[PDB]
């Protein structure tokens, strides 16, 4: 599986996924639902 978060997912906060492109696209692609 290629779809992963690159940081601990406890820090892949909904707060960040909603509005930070770096979270959506770099750090939290899985938890934010990009992949
Ligand atoms: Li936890
Ligand atoms: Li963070
Ligand atoms: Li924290």
């Amino acid at each position: 599986r290629s779809c992963i978060d690159t940081i601990p997912k406890s820090r892949c906060t909904a707060f960040q996924c909603k509005h930070s492109m770096k979270y959506r696209l770099s750090f939290c692609r899985k938890t934010c639902g990009t992949c």
